């Protein structure tokens, strides 16, 4: 079991959903942080946006995707050609050279719509990728369904009640998260990939529907495998409400308030543009 200092030891025996952290926000670009790696000296929770295309409307290739910011171009970053799985690649060497890790948590942020076969980016695509570069690191959605007796489809309902896996129990783990701007993205996904998915889809949180019910621009069908809810800075109140059903929120956006203030708050994962400066009592992941 790992122990660098900015852990605090209680957390190891606490469930997951139970344990806030300090999270990075985009600390994939350069401005960030000089390696994407060297983030992993601070915090356990990290960010890709990842691209289709070298720009807008062009430049993809099958089994692949760019890393950067912007429309554009290509990729823009700080990974060790610099792609999705480069970016990858990093997070799964640290992992490698520190067995023992307090689970990391990958937020993956997608840019642009899913691909048809023909073009090999579509969800299964997706899963093949990340699979292939992390083998057996990942908890998956089904993962998490089997330890609370559930399905991996009423994971949203079920969970409510009902502890995650400790941090202890998720040494050496990676959990994969998927973001976009319209939810309709991960209902895709989840329609699918249904329990075999590799990521656990995180859609924008407005509503308690969102949490608990048909989640907006998704189907019911989809919405039944959510386990964690994204939220920015004016919706953060929903993060209580994700607390209470056992599910992991994320708050981006709102900065200028303290880690302190934010566990305050029920929020699991605090993303930070300058995450290396926040901390609670010289702490950056703690329990609640
Ligand atoms: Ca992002």
């Amino acid at each position: 079991q790992e122990s660098p200092a900015f852990i605090d030891p209680a957390s190891w025996n606490t469930p997951f959903n139970g344990i806030a952290q300090v999270a990075c926000h985009n600390c994939y670009e350069k401005q960030y942080a000089n390696t994407f790696s060297s983030v992993l000296d601070s915090v356990r929770t990290l960010e890709l946006d990842f691209w289709d295309q070298r720009d807008a409307v062009s430049g993809g290739s099958p089994h692949h995707w760019f890393v950067r910011h912007n429309p554009g171009s290509g990729n823009d970053n700080n990974c060790t050609k610099n792609d999705l799985e480069a970016c990858l690649n990093d997070v799964k060497n640290w992992s490698d050279k520190h067995p023992g890790h307090f689970p990391i948590t990958l937020i993956l942020d997608k840019k642009q719509g899913w691909s048809k076969e023909s073009s090999g980016r579509t969800p299964k695509d997706f899963d093949e990728l990340v699979a292939r570069v992390f083998q057996g690191k990942l908890f998956t959605p089904q993962d998490l369904a089997t330890h609370i007796g559930s399905g991996a489809g009423a994971l949203q309902g079920n969970l409510k009640g009902k502890s995650w896996p400790t941090a202890n129990d998720l040494q050496g783990k990676v959990l994969l998260v998927l973001n976009h701007s319209e939810n309709q993205k991960l209902s895709q996904y989840a329609e699918a990939r249904t329990s075999k998915a590799k990521v656990f889809i995180s859609p924008v949180t407005n509503g308690q529907n969102d949490i608990s019910g048909k989640v907006s621009g998704m189907s019911s069908q989809s919405s039944g495998y959510v386990a964690m809810n994204n939220m920015g800075k004016g919706d953060k109140s929903w993060a209580k409400q994700a607390f209470a059903y056992s599910h992991i929120g994320r708050v981006w956006g709102d900065d200028e308030v303290s880690f302190a203030q934010h566990i305050n708050q029920k929020i699991n994962l605090s993303a930070y543009y300058r995450f290396a400066a926040q901390s609670a009592g010289g702490y950056r992941i703690r329990p609640f």
